[PDB]
């Protein structure tokens, strides 16, 4: 069991470089529109309290240099949607995949294609934390990189990168420019909320462990949802909702370990620790695989 | 800090499906050649005579499909443990590529594929015992490992089999196995593995370059004394080449290699006492000095 990213070729073909004055970052080219963070129109002067409408009315089409590899794309229109800028260009991307813009929920995973200067550099799997940040790996110029899932030839874009918080975790928007989490595109003091562990993902990961031959943590017991939730609250774990139990249904049946039976295992893991042992290859309870991620 | 794979698009455009008899696996289509594991021609698995198995095949016994398109095989030959199927059509999306043979400790991306269609991408390392700790299911054979550098894809691994311990064995793209393995279903066992010491040190440098110094100390060590200690924890010996390779990261952080060796010695002695390094509760050994810089 390894953390696995989706194959990224369909998205690589959509990445372009956007330059506005002094700032260069990445854009997502789909049909005849390039999408990118609206903060690309900020200078050092504006970054602390921008008036994005004002700054945008100032700009004209030729203020944006869009580069698809060696080819410059001519901007013929510009617009803002929430915190994303939409640059209408000369030419529709001839490799636009089947795609959707989707908004994901905390606890869900996606692949990140990290890009610099419009050129894809690396790909890795992320989870939307319960505090709406991303534990990413993003350097200067990574803004505009996207997160996505693929479902049978259809790419669902869910994330575009905007910022790094002082703790080193990351914040961005969906592709309609709506931020994940209580963050703003302003150079002001911002902090992530206290994070919590994604309980249903930990359980799915334990089921993944049983499937792969590590069963030392299983026991004979079972808990209640109410009793397990008091434990989860003590250890900063997301409450296990009744719907969470249902999505684990397939894994309980394949292994014969009922969810509250596996919760009894997790309950004890939260106190005995691992007693010097390892679960999959990890000395920590891993919470960035969804039930779907384990089954696939 | 993440285990990052290379973008897989250039390799996705090369994956095809090869069927021989009742067996389907993946092939790598570059120009007018499809490369795949020669054991696609087995029915036979304990003591195959591949020379005899192959002379009985004709071109039409190999069904090659690139997506919906069937590729006509016009010839075939065997190069060590890989089959080279000459096809009627050159891959129009062949990238700039090379075939490279890697040494233990080297990392690469794996594009896991099934029925010629890519399924996922992840980072991997060649273990000191010439296995890889992959994630491969039935039908993954022919999946390839690669690095990409300046739009040039360097293919270094093709998947052949799973050992009884659950680790994986395969060949370079000229069909020479990594390690003492053969394409037979006989009893073969990965030798005892070790931790890639040079990679653990690179990663501790990465920890320093980011924010963390809590594991440093005031000691140094000789290279010989470090190796005498580290081998008691099943670490690979550190060589002068490894010390040289770490020079750039040493000079960038101000921490002499042997001073970082002293810190590693103490980390092995003490554990991390409830802390993490980068993101991990264990000493990570699948990042190379090169991976850290990039
Ligand atoms: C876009 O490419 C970068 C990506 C950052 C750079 C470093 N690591 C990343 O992920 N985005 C930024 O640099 C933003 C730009 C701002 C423009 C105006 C609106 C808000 C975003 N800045 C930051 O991410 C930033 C500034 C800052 C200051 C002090 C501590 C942390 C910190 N992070
Ligand atoms: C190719 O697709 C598969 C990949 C395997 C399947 C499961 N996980 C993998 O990586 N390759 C095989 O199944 C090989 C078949 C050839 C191997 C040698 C030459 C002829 C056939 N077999 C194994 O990987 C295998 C069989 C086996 C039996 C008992 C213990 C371990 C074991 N591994």
């Amino acid at each position: 069991f390894r953390k696995m990213a989706f194959p990224s070729g369909k998205v690589e073909s959509c990445m372009v470089q956007v330059t506005c004055g002094t700032t260069t970052l990445n854009g997502l080219w789909l049909d005849d529109v390039v999408y990118c963070p609206r903060h690309v129109i900020c200078t050092n002067t504006d970054m602390l309290n921008p008036n994005y409408e004002d700054l945008l009315i100032r700009k004209s089409n030729h203020n944006f240099l869009v580069q698809a590899g060696n080819v410059q794309l001519r901007v013929i229109g510009h617009s803002m949607q929430n915190c994303v800028l939409k640059l209408k260009v000369d030419t529709a991307n001839p490799k636009t995949p089947k795609y959707k813009f989707v908004r994901i929920q905390p606890g869900q995973t996606f692949s990140v294609l990290a890009c610099y200067n419009g050129s894809p550099s690396g790909v890795y799997q992320c989870a939307m934390r319960p505090n709406f940040t991303i534990k990413g790996s993003f350097l200067a110029g990574s803004c505009g990189s996207v997160g996505f899932n693929i479902d049978y030839d259809c790419v669902s874009f869910c994330y575009m990168h905007h910022m790094e918080l002082p703790t080193g975790v990351h914040a961005g928007t969906d592709l309609e420019g709506n931020f994940y989490g209580p963050f703003v595109d302003r150079q002001t003091a911002q902090a992530a909320g206290t994070d919590t562990t994604i309980t249903v993902n930990v359980l799915a990961w334990l089921y993944a462990a049983v499937i792969n031959g590590d069963r030392w943590f299983l026991n004979r017991f079972t808990t209640t949802l109410n009793d397990f939730n008091l434990v989860a609250m003590k250890y900063n774990y997301e409450p296990l909702t009744q719907d969470h139990v249902d999505i684990l249904g397939p894994l309980s049946a394949q292994t014969g370990i009922a969810v509250l039976d596996m919760c009894a295992s997790l309950k004890e893991l939260l106190q005995n620790g691992m007693n010097g042992r390892t679960i999959l290859g990890s000395a920590l309870l891993e919470d960035e695989f969804t039930p779907f991620d384990v089954v696939r």
